[PDB]
């Protein structure tokens, strides 16, 4: 039974950004809709990346063949050491070829994994579940890894925050809202943590309430009346 | 049941971009016309891209044939393994050579794919169906994979959004005062809250079968 001015704000915010460059093949969400973490939001055309993957896998296959063939000649030569039929320089040379082929195998495995992860990142996702806004990018757009502007922003809409203020002069714990000049939000909130924010110049106490928002009806950035029991 | 002003925006927009560099051989659309997704909008000169592909496929066949020879050798070794003492060495050699011939195949298939994928891109298309605007590029222009400016922009019209500003069946009044023949729907689902201001925004949706409605035109919605 004491009401204060309040602002709603998001519990979690994440920007949707590409980790790989290319062309946006498709947008998978409606703007302003509820989204789940890890779901494909945009598909970057994966054709060229799929290829780099198939290529790198083919360099691996050649390299493993080359390594296997050289490994077999090391074994042949090893069992002929000490006999009329081979020399230590010959074996040492076969050893060198093997090592050389093995290094190639090494580097090729690296190339495959690199190109595998680029392929996977062609489906662009959000780290959190929430309400996605407008898309800042049209379909068929050129996106670059590391570009300034985010493609979209998602805001976690369930547990919602409400920042509340009282003056120095003003001075289990229920909080509730009058949504917009009358009607009351049918959810009850509590204070999030045993902590405050105090203003330096003017003596002031800002509190934070946390409300469940399962019907996804509260939005952040809303001016709201808040009362505390 | 009164009035709340709105403006129409496109349901979908797509930029048309080349994913392969070369010369624009032909433009296949008239500017301002209605287009279908996946139809060739521009043809980039495919000559070199074709040559690579045909060439790559030639390699694959050769590689494939060599694998046939190596596989046949391994089969013989296998079949004689139930009857004769065969050197593990002569056998691991046959296997090792089959592995090698197969790897050349795996390599050659990817060269076909790489070439196939570029060739496909000589036909430039839009991912969505819609109204195409002016072309940003003339015929015979040099286009580059990854260039900044898009070749053209296409806007989906047939279902159109109407956005309205605030402080279920929905119907329209066009700029002239006449009413729109098919009416739309408003969802409490989709919203937007302009925090830079604290303003509300609802998105309405209307069929536009006759393409008469255009994006960016000032509208008068009813409820």
């Amino acid at each position: 039974t004491t009401e204060l001015p309040g602002r709603t704000s998001a519990y979690r915010i994440a920007e949707v950004r590409p980790q790989v460059s290319g062309i946006i093949l498709k947008r998978n969400f409606k703007e302003g809709s509820d989204i789940e973490a890890g779901v494909s939001l945009y598909q970057i055309d994966p054709a060229t990346y799929q290829a780099t993957y198939d290529s790198a896998k083919g360099d691996l296959a050649k390299a493993q063949a080359a390594a296997n063939i050289a490994q077999l000649t090391v074994n042949r030569y090893q069992k002929l050491l000490g006999t009329q039929y081979i020399s230590k320089q010959e074996y040492d040379q076969a050893l060198a070829d093997a090592q050389q082929a093995n290094a190639a195998v090494t580097a090729a495995k690296a190339a495959v994994e690199t190109a595998r992860i680029n392929l996977a990142y062609t489906k662009v996702t959000s780290p959190i579940s929430g309400r996605i806004g407008k898309s800042n990018v049209t379909e068929g757009a050129l996106v670059q890894n590391g570009q300034a502007t985010a493609l979209a922003t998602v805001q976690q809409l369930d547990p919602i925050y409400v920042d509340v203020t009282q003056s120095s002069n003003d001075m289990k714990a229920k909080v509730s809202l009058i949504t917009s000049d009358g009607i009351k939000f049918p959810q009850d909130g509590t204070l999030e943590f045993s902590d405050v924010t105090v203003d330096q110049t003017t003596g002031s106490i800002t509190l934070r309430a946390i409300f469940p928002n399962p019907d996804h009806t509260m939005m952040p950035g809303m001016f709201v009346r808040a009362r505390l029991e």
